[PDB]
RNA sequence: AAAAAA
RNA sequence: AAAAAA
RNA sequence: AAAAAA
């Protein structure tokens, strides 16, 4: 009686994150500078030419690590006026000091851009291995009207933000899926259809986003800044806050799914005592998921320290049950790979059979809600 | 017991929109100016000649993007006195700065309008490819009496506001349907019957409204301003607030419909455990639909970020069930296309059969409301 | 059980008219004058001849 | 994203 | 770590 | 003191 109250407080502080008082500057990463080219002026011509040079900058093999990181941050912030104030607002990272150099257009330079310095600029910005748009009839995207820039910018960013959904979880599998989101934005007339980048260009970005952590911290934390914008967003932000729904819980699909099929379906095989403790583990992780705040759905994009805590190994039987339930109830979850060292297939087939036995077997915990008679429950069977 | 209370709070903040505190001017779109010609004076003669020049301005192939946007905003606000104060009241858009130039009539100009500047004006305003009224006996609509203008203005606006209903959802299918609303307003004597524009004129507007977002934000947000007008509206506003009923939830017909046929019919195949969680997903989206306020029904006209949340993919089984129910119960919903990658036809035919089995099978949850006997329920069968 | 209470509030605000706070003189129609002849005096003879 | 709605 | 989601 | 846990 007093054991169960002591047990409930024992389990919730075991999952509870340690309260981060802080070490007063003790643990600080050594910072490497990242060269972020930001347009010098508000005019469209500069934004357009910098977007032209940064897109082909990324494709070449020659570019190093943080040169590719700053070129990506260079175009993930071209949609705002004053991109320099956007970067310093977002970078709460300890490992990275962003030094950001303004880029103004020029007449004398080979690339057409100088730094606000004409040969150091082209040394920054500069045939089968070069990545580009997949229809090679387009050589230069430099445009003049700003809505022609704003459509050619979202066509580039909607092919980079969709990579973040499936960069840490399924890089190999991913190329099949981001073409479906490309059909979504082409048919919505959000993006321009002929400017689809090569898979070779995107494999440079996708193996970059998967590799470094400092780019995934920037990309998550600006999405969390896009989401906070009060009014109607600018039309690139209202697209970046459209792609994010594919990134929200991108890798918690052994926990989000278990809750969806184990807990919520409420088959009578939850009153097993074998599950009676792994519900109490899982009711704490549901309470923990808003204790983590709004950075909770991105805890495996960001590689947070407590995505080990939402792992299915702490509830391996109730996970396998909700694997068994969700194979029949989804034609999509048949494509889900779930192979782990704690799989327990005995439970999985017990959870498969609960779906099959109760096929036309209208419940008792939702029939009193409606008033289902024995006359009515036979008609469903 | 305490699991289900933790589960209910876990599901409602998962759907809950992030509270928009704001980034303090961090994310601001680069603004392109849009040339909006507004009549210089209150007199009818100017309004009439500007409406004449803006209607033929739209038809020609030569007009660019935002020149077509400002010409449309130029005529979507001719019905008010002081159209300049209407535009600044509505444009809460970050992507668009409306600069609006007054237009006064002239004797010396070729078009007949100057800017309050005689050659820059006709350079703004100016044979098979030109779009016009479908009966070519009418060349000029310039009229003098103001009720002859107010009827020739509503005849133009009731052919543009009906495009917004089916511009983002069914542009190809749409031309069959807006002729039915044209019969509605002709038989109500709301519009003048001989001034029907070409489909070639309307295809310029419909492929414009579908393309840009900044025109759909203006058209929605003034409808929300028409709706707020306290007394009896002016007779164009009482027509724009008549067309809007065709635009309210124009594209949520996988959610509005599911609720109408899945939830509300209350067949005994809702006590399935396969649906018992997708009711709780769908009871949050019903609570979310007024948490979004009065801009909720337009969330797919405006391409809001959380029309992915009312998508049927989060409840794909209970959607397919309400697809199965609604095919028999409507001779209209047989024309509904519902083809998605999450369709699950097993459920669809389970929802088709619940309509067919309970044909003459008066319920138990509404018979106690009336007092239906076994004598009376046999008479319905 | 709590679905039906959420359903009943969902259907009544869908039909509910939007509360007309007002746009503060933003949407005003252009007014055309209408000539209304009204009798000058209370006497019956004028009312009769105007009718 | 899709139907119908004086 | 893996699926699907206008 | 013993296992497993992206």
């Amino acid at each position: 009686a007093t054991l169960l109250r002591s047990l409930a407080l024992f389990k919730r502080n075991k999952d509870k994150p340690p309260i981060t008082s802080g070490s007063g500057g003790a643990i600080r990463g050594i910072k490497h500078i990242i060269i972020v080219p930001i347009p010098g002026d508000s005019s469209i011509t500069t934004r357009s030419r910098l977007l032209d040079r940064l897109v082909r900058l990324i494709g070449n093999p020659d570019v190093s690590g943080p040169k590719l990181t700053g070129a990506l941050i260079g175009i993930l912030s071209l949609f705002v006026e004053s991109p320099g104030q956007l970067i310093q607002r977002i970078t709460d990272d300890p490992d990275v000091s962003i030094r950001l150099l303004e880029v103004v257009q020029s007449d004398q330079s080979q690339s057409g851009l100088t730094f606000a310095m004409e040969d150091e600029a082209d040394q920054y910005f500069s045939q089968s291995r070069f990545g580009w748009f997949e229809n090679k009839e387009i050589s230069d995207i430099e445009v003049q009207d700003p809505e022609g820039f704003n459509m050619i910018l979202g066509t580039i960013l909607a092919q980079i933000w969709v990579l973040l959904a499936k960069a840490v979880t399924a890089p190999d599998t991913a190329a099949d899926s981001e073409l479906r989101r490309w059909i979504k934005y082409t048919q919505q007339r959000r993006v321009v259809g002929e400017f689809r980048l090569e898979r070779k260009w995107l494999d440079v970005v996708r193996n970059r986003i998967a590799e470094d952590l400092s780019l995934r911290r920037f990309m998550v934390a600006l999405i969390l800044d896009i989401k906070r914008t009060p009014g109607n967003k600018p039309r690139i932000a209202e697209m970046i806050c459209d792609i994010d729904t594919y990134i929200v819980e991108a890798g918690l699909a052994s926990f989000i799914l278990t809750i969806k099929f184990g807990i919520e379906t409420m088959y009578p095989a939850l009153g097993l005592h074998e599950f009676a403790g792994e519900l109490s583990t899982l009711e704490s992780l549901m309470n923990l998921y808003q204790q983590m705040g709004e950075t909770a759905p991105y805890m495996v994009i960001l590689e947070n320290s407590i995505q080990n805590k939402f792992s299915a190994g702490s509830y391996p039987l109730l996970w396998s049950y909700a694997m068994g339930v969700g194979v029949e109830l989804e034609n999509s979850m048949g494509g889900l790979n779930f192979g782990r060292s704690y799989f327990d297939p005995a439970y999985f087939r017990l959870g498969q059979e609960m779906v099959r036995r109760s096929a036309g077997k209208v419940s008792s915990t939702l029939a009193s809600e409606l008033g289902i008679t024995a006359e009515d429950a036979r008609l469903v069977s």
